[PDB]
Order: structure tokens, then sequence, then C-alpha cells
């Protein structure tokens, strides 16, 4: 939005006026919109600068006090009064950022005048003040094409100065061959410099990925005597085939340190341990070990390094927790008695958020002692992407401020600027929009409760901000059991296993829902009965699978259409119609449809030939116990139409 | 929308990213919002840093090259979450700025749980540490008010620090007296100052005004044969009298200066002229004159300034058309050649805008000489601002490059920001609105083309939304302008029209001839006045049509009156719609922030016959509870009655036309609550 000989405003997408960057994927057509107008009733045009900025990462928040800081492009006019659409898709990984430029242009208004004049009946009397200028608008057009491909300049500005045929003498200029050099290089005039507007690309994975949720110490197993054994980061790297199979690429662990050993807390969400109690992993910190210190029982820090490598030729991509909760039996409760919330008396008071509370942790405090804490948490981290970490999971970062997470997504990524993010918050829309905007790469959504068909329409909502945040959809986590699944039954998993893979091109799955675990400590409550984040949880895929009631052979089809197709990397493509939803493809043109016309790209009578991907059946168009759903193969757009309904406006 | 520890985004206003500033007039309520948020769970609060600097103008453009170039107030919240509403209202003419301020408050997220938590029943036992804080809470604070006054804070803090029962200890800290104490003087901790965006203040006349629109040359009169005589300055000087009383403070006229005799056109729009036919006033440039000329048979200039001064003190406001051309004869048509589009003979094609042709005039170029141009256009209105002249109506400035506008209203607002200007502009929004942007003080909408009951709601959803950049300027008519549905509306949707205008508009217009009804056009289905005063001389009696009792310039000044008595009636964004069970009715209210006053207006669509209807309410946006009956009078007819929400109301417009009733007043803290934007 600024002011010129060409006005420009209303360039999408800029967010919070460009206090950050868009958000996108490399290899993604990025639409720019753009109002832009001027004087009289001659023609208007524009233009689309996008150029690489390398991979160094802009400081986006003010951090506190000690603590430290070309392809022009064309634009297509639509169908909305004055409004302008180009497209990008940016190649590599690194700082990208769009300008757009205005330029009025004369080419175009003869050349229809040429048009309506002599459709209109008019000879070579009426015009020829009009053409005169045009061997003299060719003139410097001369000036803004080279020397040597000049000759072909001078034949039509003279086929214009002779004296010929009204048809005659037009007709050399309006050929392709002259109509070539024009649309490759035309005469720019009277150019207003817009404002440069930001949008950061990262990997794909980062939009379209496979997550999953895995206990490494539920690994553990059952014993000669019958009891769930611990599990070790041995017993995990043998886990990993049976996932990698599935579909996904990358595998987040509940946190890896540790656990302390005082308000502890017990089986079935007991604040009252029992002899040889596991307790919450989220509550770091026990006496041998912090935050970067593994928990003597999975092993070492170089047996960990034997783990992450077997995902590295497996095809997989651990995702840690990164939580910022600590067991009084931590080294920096002693340590560092600064951060945190001290009572008077010279205690620390236990983490509680209403109305959930939690004895077992403390609240760190950057207000407290900024300077100290911020920097600790990246010497943790920076010990992590070492050891191959290029997906961080963040727990409750709505309780820590975004100040911090701006100034440290910072440092990592002008380091690494590969790491990727997740934010698994569900709270306000203008706290929850919030983040992501800062700069959390990924994003947790409370798809959870939002059940009917009229909340799903979550779709209107999430597409629309595709610019920046970018959900993850979790099918299931730890922390809340949703009653749909307690009650659709073994039929209800499906159908919320499909929103999720077909709505969310990044989405999510907790180990077991393949097994079809829907019990509670009680009736009602949406808590799992005996938590594994409370206990270990051994389980048997082979049996369910092997007994035939698995999810497992569905999941990996699941994981399979979705590689399948490339539509569901995407998210503005979404299109719902009358949950049914249809979704198309920029680059190949793939349209899918999961089960209104112009989104579809075809007319409105048409007979066509859509095929199945979850049955196999392919029909002309125009039961639970076999398929409770329906995701076909929609017929394809072409190039010139997959861009027309990508406008933004 | 910037970032930091409390974070402040999306802060309404902000224009093409304050790529200009928002818009105001003086004495005006203006809101604004900002979402905030922070992380994790307590209170956070919020402040607006407000600033007058004066007068000097941004230039909002780029000109080209050679051409030349406190008092801390609050942010209550509302009813979305993280959202947050203040409101200021300034009372000098100049720029003024705003910011939003951002900051944690420990003190009132404190004294919240303590409720909470002394209504599920503690004691002291459990909460002692808890308010062990408290003292030490205010004890900031302590030291953020003055040593005279700690008096009142060591106390409180004391009888929290000694000993003894929670509620009289806790109920010290909660008292009035104190809260006060943090109502005015609070703790701000952890506070970010928002990115202060701007907000412009003219004089008021330049929103709440009432324009009027007249000929100079067809107040001349007749002769003893009584055919159209010519007018003078001072032959028009006893026109304003009638105009005076009518309740107008403005008055835009007719270009004044010497139209061309070349090319020139004829009565009823003719190309064809006859010897001694007036013509385009539009139509600029003959050999005795140019833009700085006053058109010999007017007399001269000297003549035009005791005018002014005449209009001054009736109370009303001079404002020439400000139309940028020449017809063939100016004396510059000869003098320069440069600032037109030659066509390679000699020539200069005559400008037209589809589909309207226009022979006699032609168009300026400033992408041939801007550096010569603009100067002379400037120094065309620099010298008409000394005689007193504070409004310009400046025509279609859709077509004149967008540069030259900021650049031009700049420099003039830079000496004068007194004066101000208005566009004549019927383009596509995004054009239409992108001028009033850029700083073009009012606009014209199309709220002519727009007709049905759900074109009257949908051109008004829009305006009111915009409020904080174009103001309409809804004249009634213009030389132009006449409707099918006027015409064969009768003499009834005459009023209705004009109170489109009227109540909805703060700066509304009237065209002369309005009063003594004409509507009749030069063919049937044009759009065009009749025997054109543009073409023709229009002299009329109004003395004949009011005396004889069929005038409507005693409804106009009904009219005029109604909006100097009731304030609801300046603003654009306050304006409200409940609806109505009859299709060919329609029904709105508007409130006031400053005052308080409320005024609504129910018209119908017929301009014939008795149709009656009932009413619906939204009574939130009345003030006024869904169940009440309140006392309501009617002003142009004179009406009491008590009304409810439901309630049953019929109309015939042989009679009276429609209903303007002030509606009971809305208290400060509810009005400041409606005008919330969210």
């Amino acid at each position: 939005s600024v002011a010129g000989r060409i006005v420009i405003d209303d360039v999408q997408p800029v967010v919070s006026n460009g206090r950050y960057p868009a958000k996108a994927v490399v290899g993604e057509v990025v639409p720019v919109a753009a109002t832009v107008w001027r004087e009289g009733h001659d023609a208007v045009a524009a233009t689309l600068v996008v150029r690489y900025h390398g991979t160094t990462y802009p400081d986006l928040a003010d951090p506190p006090p000690g603590v430290p800081g070309p392809q022009r492009l064309p634009m297509s006019p639509g169908h909305t009064p004055d409004v302008f659409h180009g497209h990008f898709t940016p190649d590599r990984v690194g700082l990208w950022t769009y300008r757009v430029d205005g330029w009025g242009d004369p080419i175009a208004s003869w050349r229809h005048n040429v048009t309506a004049k002599l459709d209109a009946g008019q000879g070579e009397s009426e015009l020829n003040n009009d053409l005169l200028v045009g061997a003299r608008l060719l003139e410097r057009a001369a000036t803004g094409v080279p020397r040597e491909l000049r000759e072909a300049l001078l034949e039509a500005a003279a086929a214009l100065r002779a004296p010929g045929d009204p048809f005659t003498r037009a007709g050399a200029a309006l050929s392709a061959e002259v109509s070539d050099l024009l649309a490759e290089y035309p005469l720019r005039e009277f150019v207003t410099r817009g404002e440069q507007y930001g949008v950061w690309v990262d990997r794909p994975e980062a939009r379209f990925s496979s997550w999953y949720e895995m206990f490494p110490r539920s690994t553990g197993g059952w014993d000669a005597e019958g009891r769930p054994v611990h599990g070790t980061f041995a017993t995990a790297a043998e886990a990993l085939p049976r996932i990698a199979r599935m579909g996904f690429d990358v595998v987040y662990l509940p946190p890896i340190h540790p656990i302390g050993k005082v308000h502890r807390k017990g089986r079935n969400n007991s604040v009252t341990a029992a002899p040889g109690d596991v307790g919450s992993p989220w509550a770091i910190g026990s006496d041998e070990g912090g935050h970067d210190a593994v928990h003597p029982q999975l092993g070492t820090i170089e047996d960990f390094d034997e783990f992450v490598a077997s995902a590295r030729d497996l095809g997989l991509e651990v995702a840690l927790d990164l939580a910022l909760q600590c067991a009084p039996d931590h080294p920096w409760a002693r340590e560092h008695p600064e951060w945190f919330t001290v009572l008077p008396d010279g205690s620390i008071a236990y983490a509680e958020n209403p109305p959930k509370k939690y004895q077992d942790i403390y609240p760190l405090n950057f207000d407290n002692d900024p300077a100290g804490i911020y920097q600790e948490v990246l010497r943790v981290v920076r010990f992590w992407i070492s050891h191959g970490v290029n997906i961080f999971r963040v727990d409750n970062p709505h309780t820590k401020p975004p100040n911090f997470w701006a100034w440290l997504i910072g440092q990592i990524k002008n380091e690494n600027p590969d790491v990727l993010f997740l934010s698994e918050a569900f709270t306000r829309p203008a706290r929850l929009y919030g983040l992501a905007k800062l700069g959390f790469t990924q994003s947790y959504t409370y798809f959870t409760w939002r059940t009917s068909k009229w909340e799903l329409t979550f779709g209107q909502e999430i597409a629309a901000k595709a610019d920046i945040a970018r959900p993850n959809l979790f099918v299931n986590t730890p922390d809340i059991l949703h009653e749909s699944l307690q009650h659709g039954g073994p039929g209800m998993f499906a159908i919320r296993a499909v929103l999720a893979a077909t709505m969310g091109p990044a989405w999510g799955v907790y180990s077991g829902y393949e097994l079809f675990e829907n019990q509670p400590v009680r009736p009602g409550s949406e808590e799992y009965l005996n938590s594994e984040k409370y206990e270990l949880r051994p389980r048997d895929f082979e049996s369910a699978l092997a007994r035939g009631e698995s999810l497992e052979p569905f999941l990996t089809r699941l994981n399979e259409i979705r590689r399948l197709h490339p539509a569901l990397r995407e998210l503005r493509t979404i299109r719902f119609h009358h949950l049914a939803y249809s979704k198309f493809d920029p680059g190949t043109g793939d349209t899918v449809l999961v089960v209104d016309m112009p989104e579809l790209g075809m007319e409105p009578y048409d007979r066509f030939w859509v095929r199945d991907e979850i049955t196999g059946e392919e029909y002309q168009w125009g039961d639970p116990a076999k398929a409770v759903a329906h995701v076909l193969n929609m017929p394809l757009i072409p190039a010139d139409k997959r861009l027309q309904l990508l406008r933004r406006e």
C-alpha cells in the first residue's frame, strides 16, 4: 500500500502490515493479488518481482535489555474491478520477498483502438492521427529491445509509416511476431515502486507431513511374569519399522530426560506414587540430569545417537518434546533459584493453570532473569539440532512469552533455517493465530470439539489463514480423550481419521489410534484410562493386525493416497460443495474429491469419470462395514486454468 | 500491529497501512481498536497515547522528479476476546496521532481471585502469602504515586501486613478510595508502545454541512420583454437572502470565467450554437480570459469579492467548481502548446469520456510538462482563497494523475488547512475510494444509482463502514443528474429522495430548482435536464411557487432546521438499521456519542398512496431493553407516542411522507459502547 504515478493498494499477502513475512513451502504456487488504479480511461499494467535473499533470518520481535537483537513476473487481471493476480513458486528454501511494480501501458490501448474503430467501419481517413504515433510508439519500444533485433522494429514502424491499406498498414504490427517481442520486453511507463513484502519459504515437510506419537519407555513390553517393562532407546529402534511403513516421515517423542522423583504423579492421574512409578514425562528434572541429559532408563547420550540414525535410513524424522517444566529435584531448582515464581518465603509455586493442576512441576520466569534463562535454553536446543533434530515439538507456547519464541526462532533458523516448528496450542484465536505470525512453522488446532458439518465449515477458517499459520491435524494426543471417539465406535475412528488426512496436508497420530483405544478413566471424562504419560503401555500391533483388527493397513492406505495426490500438501485449494469436500492441485493439476463446478474446472452440464482409491470404482458423474469413505481422482484442470481459481480475490 | 512482550495486533483504524492517515472533524468522538494479548493467564490492560502536533501536512504521494517536495488515555475492553475499546475526541484543527500502549497489570488480576477464593470460602490460612505479594504489590505503585499521597498507600499495604481477619485485612485494598488510586495512577508493568498511526482534524464544517448549488447567469432575470437576461455578482447577492434562510452554510458555484467561443455548445446540449448562446460554463477559455479571469458579461473580479462577504455575514460559505481543462479560445491554447496531447499535425484531440462527447474542451497534459503545469494550477488556486474561499468543488479527479493531487492538496494545506475540497467522482470504488485516501476531503457517491430498499441499505452498509476515510457528499441533484425515480414519483418522491441525502448524509447537497419541482428530460429515458441552464439561462420565480404554497424550500428549511437541531445527524459510523415487515418501507436509527442524541427516520418507497406498516427494532443499538416502552415525539409533524419493541405504524404520503423522531438518549458509558467497533 503506497502512493505514486500508479497507486498500488491492498496487495495480498502481507502479515500484520509486514511485521512478519507470509509463510510458504518450496515449490508451492504462491499467489499475490493487488488492486491498483489511476486516472482518465487509458490502460494500466503491473509486475511481480521475486528474488532470493539467502538463509539469514530476520528477528521479528524486539528482544529484552541484556539479551541481543530478481525475476520480473506477470500479473493477469481477474474479473474483480482493478485487482490483479500473479503467482510465484519458490524453488529454494531461505529468505524470499515479493514487490509489486505498477506501470501504465499503451501498446494495448491503441491495439484495442484499432480493433474498435474498424469493426465500427472506418478507413485510413479518420485514424492516422492515431497511428503516426504508433510508429513513434514503436520508436522507443525500439529503444527497449536489442539492436540486432531492431531491424524487426523498423519494418512495421515503417509498415505503419509508408502509405498503405487500413488493413495492410496495421497487419504487420498485429502479428504474433510483433506480439511476441512486447510480451517479453514491454515498454514500462510511469513506474511506481511498490512496497517490498515478504514470504519465508520452508521445506515441504513443513506443510505436507505425516506425524506420529509414540512412547519409547512404553516400548518395554512384558516380562516373564507379565508386567509392563520399561522401554529404552534400543527397545525403540526396533519399534519404527512398523511405523515407518504406515507413512510417517516425522516421529515426535514425549520428553526423554530423567523424571524427578518427588511430588511425582502416580498411576491413573495420581499425585500419590507407588513403588516403581514412572510418572509424568513432561515434568522434567531428576537429580541425575536435565534438559539436555537423558533418562538413565532409556540409555545414554550416545546410545541416543544410534537411535536417530535408525530414522535416518528408514525415512523418518524425530520430533522431540521440548518442555519447559521442572520437577523439584531439577538441576536448576537449586542451581538457578532466579528463574522462578518465588513465594516470599523462598519457595516456588506449583505450576497451575485452571482448572487442570500440576503439583509435580514448577513454572519458569523470564521477567525474573531473562538474560540468564534464554541462553541456556538455546544451549539446550543447539545441543539437539546437532544430534540430528530438524523438528522441535513445542509444549505450552501460550504460557511462554512469544518474544522469547521469536528471539530463539531467529537464532536457530539463523544457523540452521532447516529445523521446522509445530505450535501445539489450543487457545483464543487472537492469541492462537498470533504465534505462527511470529514464526511457528506449524500449529495444533481445536479440531477436537468441532464435530458438526457446520463447524467443519474449521475448513473455512483454516484455508483463509494458509498465508501464515500452518495447523497439524493430530487425530489424537495424550491429554484429551474426545468423546466422539468414545461413542462413534470403531467406525468413528475411520471418519475422524479421514478429515485429518484429507483436510490436513500435515497431520498427526498418537500410537494406539490403530488399536481402537477408547476407554477413559471414568464415565464422561476425556482422560485416557491409565494414561501412558503416567504409565508404560506396551501394546501388540501384530495381533490386531493378524487378528485383522488394525487400522494399520488402512492408515498406510491413507498415507499412500496422500503421497499419491499432490493436492493434499496444499491448503488453499480446498473447496466445499453440496462432509463432502474437494481439493485441486496447482502444478500437476490434480484434483481430488472426498466423499460447485467452477472449482472443478468443468462446465455445469458435463459427464465425467471419477476413479476410486479407497475402493477402485471408476464412474461417470455430472456402507461403513465396507468403505465408510470414498475419495476420488477428479478430472484435472489445465495449467492456464489451475491458476485462475487460484486467484486470491 | 507490531511485536513485543505485549502483542498489540490489528489496530484499527489504519489507512493503506498508514500510507494515508485516518480522517476526522473537530469535536468528534473517534473509536480506536487494537487486539492485544500475551502468553499465560494473568490480566493485561492498555493505553492510547494521543498527540496533536499542528498542521504541517505530510505529502502522502511520491511526487515527480523536478517538482518540489501529551495526554495518556485508556482502552476499555469490549466483548470480542483480546480486542479493547477506547475513543478520543479532538478539539483542534490539524494533524493528530495515535499510539496504542500495552502493559501487564499485576494488581487487578490479583484482586479478582481473592474474590473467587473468598467466595469458595477459605480463611487467612490459605491466602496469607498471596496477599504477601499484595503489600509489596502496591509498594511499587506506592513508588508510582506522590509522596504527599503515599499516605493513602502505606495504610492498606500495612492493613494487610499486620495480621488480622482476611476480610477486614483484605477489605482495605478493595475500597473505591484506593480503586481510583488505581484508576488514575497505575503500575504499567512491562509495557509496549504501539505504532503511532495518525488522524487529521479539519474544521467541523467539513463534514456537517449543507450544500446548495446555483447558477449566477440565471438569476439575471428578465427585461421589459421578459426574455432571460444576464446577471452580475451583485444581482446574485440578492438571491442569497433566499438561500440564507433555507439552512445552508455552503454554496458551490459554476465556472464564472470566460467560456470559449470556438466549437462551443448551444442550447439543449447542442454542438450547433447561435449568435449569442451562452453554452457551457465548464468550457473555459475565450480570448477575453482564462482560469484566473472572471467572465466580462458578469463584470470583473472586484465585483466578485464584496459578494463573498455578503455571504460570509449571512452565515454561508462560497465554493467554486474546480474543473481542469480549456476551450480552444483559451489564452494558453496558443500561449503554451506543451500541456496537451498534440496529434502530430499540430492539433490536440478533443476530451471525451465515454459515453459523453465534449467537442469544445481539451485535456491538459501533466506527462508532457509536469513541472511547467503543476505550479500554475496551484498558482491558480492560491489566488482565490485570499478572497475568502474556503471550499473548492473539484471535478472528476479520476481523470488526472493521482500524483498531482497529493502534492496539490499538500502545499495548500501546508499553508492554510481550513480550506476544504470535494471529489466529484462516480468511478469504481477501487478508484473512487482511492481518491479520498490520498487526501480528498469528501466524496460523491453513486447513492443516486441506489434506489431499492436493498440498495438504500447496502449503500449505507458501505458508507458507514468507512467513516474513517471517504465522506460521501449526498447531493440530492446535480446539473447532469435527474432520475427516473423522481420523474415518476411525482412531488412526493422529491421529499423522500431529499431525506435519503439529508439524514444519511452529514454533508449533503442540493441543486437549485429542487424547491420549485422541475423533473423533465431532453427526451424520454434520457437523464439530462430539460433546456439545460448549462446551455441556456434559467431565471426562476421561487417567490411565485412558495407564495402560492407549493414550494419545497419551507420543507428543506424544516429539514435543515432539525439537522442543526440534532447531533446524531453528523456521524457516518453510528448509523444503524432496524427491520420492518413492509417491502415498500424502510427504517434506520442513529445515536450520538458526545451528547447521547438518537434520531430515527421511517420513510416509504411509495411516492403515492397510503401504505401502512409495523416495526422491528434491534433494541440494543437503540440503547433500550427489548421489552420497554418509550415516549416518542415527531418533529416535522408533531406527534408523541409510547412504543415498545414490536409496534404498529401506518403511513399516508398525501400528508406526511416520512417519520423522523428523536429517540431516547444514551448514557456516556453506553453510547461509547455502541460505537464500539466490536
